[PDB]
């Protein structure tokens, strides 16, 4: 069965590409898709996980899928994005998307309890039923996991 069950209409939200222009989840009906999450207080993090994506891109491609990284633009390192992925990054401006894979969670920094975007992916099917979740995410080896699931629910 399914993991998790989304609200439909959390495939119109517009998506906002680290570019400006937008994008919904719904565009990708009909492919494999991978949907990662990221906080944005890990720029080292932020890069390993998305360069490790990146080398794999062509291997999920052949498998059938695409990936989009997630995170929210927030006021409080730009060196993650200006990476260049060959995959998109989007900026969910307003927590809805997060929100929806229910990932923001509470943080205790320094003292200060924060809102924060838990290190997540999830594996959607072509007609995007969630397969398979990560929470909490550990980075390495994480890509490879995700590229393995792929093809275990692909083939």
């Amino acid at each position: 069965d399914a993991v998790l069950e989304l609200p439909a209409a959390t495939f119109d939200l517009p998506l906002s590409l680290s570019g400006g222009t937008q994008t919904t989840l719904r565009a990708h009906a009909g492919h494999w898709l991978v949907i990662y999450f990221y906080p944005k207080d890990s720029t080292p993090g932020c890069t390993t996980e998305g360069l490790d994506f990146n080398a794999l891109l062509p291997e999920f491609d052949k498998a059938g899928a695409k990936i989009l990284g997630v995170s929210r633009d927030s006021v409080k390192d730009n060196f993650c994005a200006k990476q260049g992925f060959a995959f998109p990054l989007v900026s969910d401006g307003d927590e809805a998307l997060c929100r929806a894979f229910d990932v923001i969670k509470e943080k205790n920094m320094y003292g200060k309890q924060v809102l924060g975007i838990e290190r997540s992916t999830f594996l959607l099917s072509p007609e995007g039923q969630v397969v398979q979740a990560w929470r909490k995410v550990k980075v390495a080896g994480h890509a490879d996991a995700v590229l393995a699931a792929l093809k275990a629910h692909a083939k």
